[PDB]
Parts: structure tokens; sequence; C-alpha cells
């Protein structure tokens, strides 16, 4: 598994060896992070497993990972979406296209990424990934945006950030209805 | 270190290893939770260290432990903020004396307790223990109420039911 790293602009140089890439100087390069709804319009939230390398044990939104060579962003969300959740999703709508960011996690691990947001609907049962997720709620999300509010600390900070985008926020806001 | 085993009653019938104590099937047990405010009223948040037994990276309140034979629950609590937290406090007041509590962390780890709850005020700076606590907030109580009433899975469920308590939110309300 790998990244694909970028430079300055947001152009793609090559590739690097997933592990290897997340380190306490973690180049630029393509991530994307997802949020993902029922079909009452609940937002589904997760814990990250503690084997993860960089936030382990840490609550946030749905799922979050690193396009491959060859692959779209959207496919990436829908293979990352199975893998870690087991999950069937709807075309995944892209709500926050130009999010980029860069944060040093609680041991020194830093994540410094391009990382495109999008919002799905789940079409399937969750079997949840142990190697991945430890931890999951089915929630409002306005009761989330509540408590991301009062106590961000307690939240990845990428999760916060996409949050608090305007226009990511209404996006979000819009998976909220109940769908048939 | 050990966990003193308690009866239906609360009555100590003997004591158990502390690391070997908690388990997929956690026997009663004497344990104590304690909320910790600056002089300024701030409240103590801190996150267990990857490495507890038992609920490992969570978010919670200020410092729990596990009394020993014939330790008061109260010196019990200034030992653990000393070793945990390198801080001294004022004597620890009572804010929940009957809380009981079962629950189950994500991995299966079951804490099961007869766990009174204190407050006190620091008198001194913290010097963090990273093999009991990996991060920590001073944050205004208000705060981390509103974040447990609307997101309590974010917290402790310890935590949670504590401050969920209405004698208790009443009695906490009043450190700041
Ligand atoms: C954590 C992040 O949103 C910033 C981008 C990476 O997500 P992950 O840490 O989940 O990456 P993967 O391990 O590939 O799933
Ligand atoms: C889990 C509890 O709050 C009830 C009491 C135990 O707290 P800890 O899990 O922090 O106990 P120690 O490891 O002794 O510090
Ligand atoms: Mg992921
Ligand atoms: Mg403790
Ligand atoms: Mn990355
Ligand atoms: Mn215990």
């Amino acid at each position: 598994e790998h990244v694909i790293l970028l430079n300055a602009q947001g152009v793609p140089t090559g590739t690097l060896e997933k592990y290897a890439a997340h380190t306490a100087d973690t180049r630029l390069h393509l991530a994307f992070s997802s949020w993902l709804f029922n079909a009452k319009g609940q937002l589904l939230v997760t814990r990250r497993a503690l084997s993860k390398k960089a936030w382990p044990g840490v609550w946030t939104n749905s799922v979050c990972g690193h396009p491959q060579l060859g692959e779209s962003n959207e496919d990436a969300v829908i293979r990352r979406c199975r893998y870690e959740l087991g999950v069937e999703i709807t075309p995944p709508e892209s709500i926050y296209p130009d999010f980029r960011y860069r944060a040093t996690d609680p041991s020194g691990i830093v994540e410094n990424e391009v990382c495109p947001v999008f919002a799905a609907r789940t079409t399937s049962a969750l079997q949840i990934n142990d190697d991945e997720v430890m931890d999951y709620q089915w929630c409002d999300l306005a009761d989330v945006l509540h408590g991301i509010d009062a106590t961000p600390w307690a939240f990845s900070p990428w999760m916060v950030m996409q949050a608090t985008n305007r226009e990511a926020r209404k996006r979000l806001s819009a998976f909220t209805q109940l769908k048939l």
C-alpha cells in the first residue's frame, strides 16, 4: 500500500510506501475523508483502533484514507468503506474539495495532506473491521456538531476542521434527511 | 498494588493484584473517582494512556484509582494525584458517595466498582506521568458538561454517569 506524493502546488510527483510515509516528517500527499449517513439521516462516527499509527484511539468522522495509483478519490472512498466498515454506499458527493491540512498527533506522527471531503449514504449493514475501528456510534449530526463546539479537543482535528467549514457543514446537514 | 474485593454489601472480603483484576469478567471492587479544578476554577480533563488496561485512550475526568487495604478514600485520591499528575491538592470533598457502576470497554475489559466521587483544588503545577496520562486539557466545566450532554460516547462512561447525576453536577458546578 502507498501514498501519492504531491509538491508545492497540488501536483503528483510519485508514490511512497504508506507506513514509511507517516513519520515525524511526513511529506505532502493525497488523502480523502468521508462522512457517512444511514437512511434515517444519522451520521456514523467512528473511533480509530489503538493500532493505527496516527491518532490511535481517537474519535472522528466515518472513514478516511489514501487513494492508490490508478484509483479515483471516489473509488478510494468506496474501497475503504468496505475495508474498514464492510459497508456499501451511494456515490460519494464532493463536499469540501479544497481541504488541505497538516497536523501532528499525540506521539509525534504527522499527517500532511491534500484531503478532499465526501459524504455518502450507507446501503448495507456494517461489518466493522476491528483492525481499523475500535468503536462507533450512529448519532444526530446536530449533537455531534454541538460536542465539537463544546470540546473540540476530544475529537480528531481533521474532523473538527471539516465540520466547521460552512459549505461542508451545509452538505452534512442535507444528508440528515430521512431517505427510504 | 491491589484492588479490594467487595461482597454484595460493600464489605471487603479480600484482594487481587491490580493488573490481574481487570478482565472481561471483572469482579466487584473498591475504587475512587476525582474531579480536579485549578485556582481559576478550570476543570482538568485527562486522556488515559494507551497502555492502560481499561479504557485506554479515553477522555475522562481528572484522576481515578483504587484505594489499598486500610487506606482512606481521600488518601487514595492524594496518592494517585501525586502518582499520575505530580500534583498537590486541597483535602478532597465528597461529591457522589454512593456511585456504583459496571461497564465494558471497547476491547471487552470490564470495570465493576463501588466508586465514591470526590473533588479538590490543585495547589501546585502538574508534572505528567506519561504511563498514566497521554494528553490533558484545562477547560471550563460548562463546556465539558455541554460536551458530555451532546456526545457522551466521546467520554468515559463513568465520567458521563457521574456528571449526569443531578446532585453531583450540582456540587461540581460550585468548584468554579
Ligand atoms: Mg482509514
Ligand atoms: Mg488512575
Ligand atoms: Mn496520510
Ligand atoms: Mn478497577
